[PDB]
Formats: structure tokens, sequence, C-alpha cells
């Protein structure tokens, strides 16, 4: 069905429908598919779904010139811990990714691989089964009681990374980025948001380290920036973006309750701008808005009103993608895109609307999403959401 009480607005008369170049890609509009974990990869081997993933991405690539960021993809076994999320370290994975990238490109759209390392958000028992560590910045602060207890029961207590282990992750990010480009991706996004490993280093709640990787703003940012630099060197700044969620609380990050949080993220933005001014400007910075501090919560819940991401624009002077409860708020998007370097990521409603871009241009009703199938091993709720035309044929204008 369509979302019941939504009053759509046509956004075709806004900068959402003006072209923009991101990295090497000439986008034809500024509605971006942000990374969306869907848990259809198959075990063993974290293989992108051999039956459905091509079709899923093909559907969502249908508007020419769309930028798609993939679901988070693990850079190595040690970076993982969800059996049904994909990786980008093996030949068998890349065979499937190549098909996905080719399909997106045949629709004249673009694809950026999000590179994911879980840290304390991983399942410690899956890691133990596979002989892998359960990693984070620290060893004395935990995501939650259940994770701590699972790790202990698995004889895999949370481990504070050594400097050598950090270097090994950086090597894996580099190789994963290389693999992505070689298989045909247009670029990569470094996931430093939503409480995953890099964010666990950025945040003073999760990072209690006293070495060069914690204990100050500069030190907490060090791992993220080392990954940025390593990828810029390996595949070029024009093929690298970075995702941040300054106000996020998902995965037990601090959010605005931490009075130093804006400074921490302002420092990162400043370091990116310094690199840009020195000739190595990232393709984009992707920000999760305080509009959504926790994406498990229905739109309108978990909104933090005590902060804005606008500070980033005073610092970083390149493209900015913003995501968080924008599909139901065309009035907010209409104002944000007046800034000429702002793109809008639409997450949950791109799950349920493969033709979302047409619907945004033309002010059409939106398909309601089905949260129950966000992570199910099924084509249902993955590749069977209708286009607007198909929905009319199903009678959804009268449901
Ligand atoms: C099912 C689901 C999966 C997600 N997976 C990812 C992910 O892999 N990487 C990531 O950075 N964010 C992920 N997110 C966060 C989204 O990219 C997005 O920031 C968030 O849902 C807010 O935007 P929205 O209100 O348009 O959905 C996910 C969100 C949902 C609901
Ligand atoms: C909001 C959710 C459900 C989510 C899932 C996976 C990742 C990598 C993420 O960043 C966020
Ligand atoms: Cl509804
Ligand atoms: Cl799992
Ligand atoms: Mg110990
Ligand atoms: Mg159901
Ligand atoms: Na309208
Ligand atoms: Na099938
Ligand atoms: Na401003
Ligand atoms: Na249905």
């Amino acid at each position: 069905s369509f979302v019941k009480d939504f009053k759509p607005q046509a956004l075709g008369d806004t900068n959402l429908f003006k072209p923009i170049k991101i990295g090497n890609n000439e986008l034809l509009h500024r509605a971006v598919i942000p990374p969306l974990t869907r848990m259809r990869a198959l075990h063993p081997g974290n293989i992108p779904n051999r039956d459905w993933a091509v079709e899923y991405y093909t559907q969502r690539a249908q508007r020419p010139g769309t930028m798609i960021i993939t679901e988070g993809a693990f850079i190595s076994p040690q970076a993982g811990g969800y059996d049904n999320a994909p990786g980008v370290w093996s030949e068998e994975q890349m065979v499937e990714w190549t098909k996905i990238f080719n399909a997106i490109h045949e629709k004249k759209s673009f694809v950026w691989v999000q590179l994911l390392v879980l840290g304390w958000a991983a399942f410690p028992d899956n890691l133990a089964r596979d002989g892998l560590r359960y990693d984070s910045a620290s060893d004395n602060v935990f995501m939650d009681a259940e994770q701590e207890a699972k790790a202990k029961k698995a004889n895999n207590p949370q481990h504070s990374l050594t400097k050598d282990e950090i270097k090994q992750y950086i090597k894996e990010y580099v190789q994963a980025a290389k693999n992505s480009i070689a298989a045909g991706a247009d670029g990569v996004e470094i996931h430093s948001a939503n409480g995953y490993l890099l964010n666990q280093f950025l945040d003073p709640h999760s990072n209690t380290r006293t070495d060069e990787y914690g204990g100050s703003i500069e030190n907490r940012a060090r791992f993220t920036l080392e990954v940025v630099d390593a990828l810029v060197e390996a595949i070029g700044h024009e093929k690298v973006g970075l995702r941040l969620s300054p106000y996020g609380v998902f995965n037990s990050m601090s959010g605005g309750a931490e009075t130093g949080i804006v400074a921490q993220y302002a420092y990162v933005a400043g370091e990116l701008e310094k690199r840009a001014k020195a000739g190595k400007r990232l393709a984009f910075v992707h920000l999760v808005e305080p509009r959504v501090t926790n994406p498990f919560l229905t739109e309108g819940e978990g909104e933090y009103e005590g902060g804005s991401n606008d500070f980033v624009y005073s610092i970083w002077k390149g493209p900015v993608i913003r995501a968080g409860n924008f599909a139901l708020h065309p009035e907010v998007v209409r104002e944000e895109v007046k800034d000429k370097r702002t793109l809008i990521g639409y997450g949950r409603f791109f799950i349920s609307n493969p033709d979302l871009v047409d619907r945004l241009e033309k002010g059409l009703p939106l398909n309601k999403y089905d949260r129950d199938t966000f992570y199910q091993m099924s084509a249902h709720g993955y590749i069977d959401y209708p286009t607007y035309e198909e929905a009319l044929k199903l009678g959804w204008d009268k449901k």
C-alpha cells in the first residue's frame, strides 16, 4: 500500500533535479541511495545473493544517473561477524559484485561500495566459531550487556586493538578498495558512522585508549584519517568518500549528550578540507542527520533537536550527502537543496520504492515499507516492491 497520510510534493523544480559531478560520475539528479544492509548474502563465505542481488540493484538503478552506495561490505573475515552481510575480500564475492556493478552501469547509474568493519557490533559467537577476535577500540566498555555476556560465553572477550592490528585493518581496507575498483565500482565509501569500528574510535564513550589512538580529539580521529589517507593513496581521492553520524546514538555512540561531539567531528571535517586544499579532495562527505539518531526507530522518533550538521559546511567545502527522514519531508528537502552542493540520501523509502526518483520528481504517493522484511532471507520485501505504475495496476490508489 501507499503511505496513508503523506502529502507528496513534486521536487522537480528544485536542485534535487539538477545534475552534479561526484568523483568521476556525472549524476543527473541528487537523490542518492545510501548504504542499506539487507542481509541477503549467503553463508558460507558472505556471498552477495546469487539469486536476487542483481535484480535488487538493477531495480533501484532504473533512473538514469543515480548514485547508489551499496550495503556495507566487510573488508575481511575479521571485519565481519554477520553471516548474511556480504564481503569484498574473496574471488567468489567479487564474481557476484561484478554482476551487480555491470547491471547498475547498464542502467546508466553509478555504484560506490561502502567498506564496513563492525568492531563491537559484531556477533562474538560467529567470530569465535570462525577463530576470529571480537574487536573494538577498548576492552573495558561494551556495546551493551548482552554483547559483553555473549563474548564471554564464547570465550572471546572484547579485545582492544593493538597498533599492529589497526595497521592490518588498514591493509584490508586498501585491498578491499582495490578489489571494488577492479570489479568495476565507481568508488568506495569509508563507513565511519553508526557506531561501527571507526566510529568506536571517534567516540570518547567507546574509546578509552591512552595511546596515540585515543585520549584526545586528534588521537580519536587518527584511525579514520589513516584509512582515508591509505585509500586516497591507493585508488585516488576522486574515488573515496567518508560517512559520519555526529549525533548518532545507534550502537551505543554518544551523540549530543557528549559536549565534545561537535568538536570531534569538526576536527575530522577540517582535516578533510586541509587535504582538499592540498590537492586531494574527497569525492564527498556523507552525513547522517540528527533527524535520525537510530534508524531502527520509526520516522520522527529518536530525533535530536539540540544539534545541526550545518557546522560541517563552514569547514568542508565539497559535496555533502545528507540522510535521515527526508522522504516524508519534501518541505525540508526543498530548503536543504537550495545549497548547491547538497545531495539527499533516501534510505528506507528506497527499500520500498524502486522508482523513488520518479516519485520525488513528480510528487507521487510512496509505497509503505515493510520493516519485517528489511533483513529477512527473501525476495519478498526485497525485489517485489512495485513501481508506481505497477502499484496502480494492483489497485493501491484504492487501498
Ligand atoms: C535496513 C537498514 C539498513 C541500513 N544499513 C546501513 C549500512 O549498511 N550502512 C550505513 O552506513 N547505514 C545503514 N543504514 C542507515 C541508512 O543509510 C540511513 O542513514 C538511515 O536509514 C536514515 O535514512 P532514512 O530515514 O532515509 O532511512 C541502514 C538503515 C536501515 C533502515
Ligand atoms: C541502521 C542499521 C539497521 C544499520 C545496519 C548496518 C549498518 C552497517 C549500518 O550502518 C546501520
Ligand atoms: Cl501508512
Ligand atoms: Cl549472523
Ligand atoms: Mg582482555
Ligand atoms: Mg509480513
Ligand atoms: Na507538488
Ligand atoms: Na528466486
Ligand atoms: Na552555513
Ligand atoms: Na505484499
